[PDB]
DNA sequence: ATCGTCGGGGAAGTTTCTTCCTGAGTTGA
DNA sequence: TCAACTCAACTCGTTTCGAGTCCGACGAT
């Protein structure tokens, strides 16, 4: 079970999937946008501890912005559990900033739909800026790679 | 009641670890160590924290800017969920800022060591760079008289 | 009377050396000198005052939130000894604007020059700045004009 | 030489007149007063330092807060065309507690008061009051430790 | 003194300002 | 990590990593 995650005080997002290595059987159990402004340790433990996971996804950042801090807490959090926490160097922001439309709504509209079943299910209450595709994009990224 | 108070530091970090006897408010210095957290800190934290399974950990407060936070934020998750409480507090010595802070902790350390260790001579004439384990004991003892 | 009138600063420190006639009252002007005392400023201080070993001693009075004010004291000491008798003037040009003191004070110094030294122009060409002369010259002046009442 | 010790102040200015044998390093005291300077303090400065005609004044260095700088430049201009060393010291006690400033000093004060005057009569019996005069004994005797 | 505004290290000698020297961030390799 | 370079207050949640306060210097009356 794979968890990846957008994090971020700005709009911090959470995707879970189940992948079966090396058998192209991939099942999406949920995709959210949660809120931590409100005891963000205590809800990112209650986020967390919600499908326990067996890997966590996260983008490295610098000093940009406080997410970092989060970074850390996830990774002492989990780590004698059975999860394993790894951070992946940032693709995101790339030259270019203008780049997120092609390949979010491209690989939104091209995947999401066999795994779930309830595409629009999402897209109908779902509207925010860099948190979906954040999150989908690294979980999506690590298990084709996978 | 096992309090474990630590001045933190990639370089040379440092813990104290003292009983306090609830209800008699008792004094009772366990040990006094410091380690270091350079190859692999993750595992050298863990290790030194989870060592004597204490129920407080005592941590000195650092700005913004420093590699220290990174390690507040690891420990406060590793002991999240846990009869073991994580508090940070503010610098006890929060005056001069060179001269008078490190000589005023080693100052202090070397006159109220005595009345808890009756080991004061043996951990004096190992070490001679007192001024982390000497952080840290005065840490935790600020956080006792912040008990009472 | 051998008059020394003393416009203070570490900086550029001025003076301007007149003779008043004790029975004619009339003017003289001796001397006027741009100084430094950045460097060791009492060795300066006692040197640059009793070059011509004045009779009076006039100063500009200070604040004292200034290093104005510590070499007043010193000067108010060091000439306390004898034959020299130091007085402290209010600041003649007052009130306006700070900088409405300097052009006023360098206006009326360039304006009552001629009649005093007959060597206008070796003065502002050497020392272009004008601000100090000009507040020593009009001490000096200011205390002999209040001298007759 | 005559030594002039002087506790600086608008307030209760004090100072005290010593004689030291030359050579012999036998310190005598000539004087010690608590003079005023309220009104035209240039000239009560200067007749009380020239009552005794010193080769050395000390003056105990102030902040630029307070009149006794004034006083203290004044003195270096007076003393300055010749004969006497006017040296500026910084306060001698610096350390501890402020409270306890008082306390070493005139605890020094009463411990070498004795063995300097053998005329201690009319100043056991002359005044209550230590705290300014114990200062500039103090500063004195403080130099004249300094003198060999 | 008094209201508005600003900066926030220590020690010693060239002394009440200047000239240093600390010892911790912080920053690119 | 690490070695050169730059530069000095505290501090509380401000639902606990950054935006808030406090306390002595100047400037101009």
């Amino acid at each position: 079970i794979i968890c990846s995650v957008d994090i971020g005080i700005k709009n911090p997002a959470y995707a879970i999937f189940n992948y079966d290595n090396t058998s192209n059987t991939i099942k999406l159990i949920a995709i959210e946008k949660s809120d931590w402004t409100k005891n963000w340790e205590r809800s990112v433990a209650r986020d967390l501890t919600r499908y326990n996971p067996d890997v966590v996804i996260l983008e490295k950042q610098g000093f940009k912005s406080p997410n970092s801090k989060i970074i850390y807490f996830i990774k002492g959090f989990f780590y004698n559990s059975n999860t394993k926490v790894i951070v992946r160097n940032p693709t995101f922001k790339g030259g270019s900033y203008r780049n997120r439309k092609k390949q979010s709504i491209d690989v939104f509209i091209q995947k999401i739909s066999e795994y779930t079943d309830y595409k629009n299910d999402i897209l109908n209450k779902y509207t925010k800026l860099d948190d979906i595709a954040n999150s989908f994009n690294l979980g999506l990224s690590y298990m084709e790679s996978l």
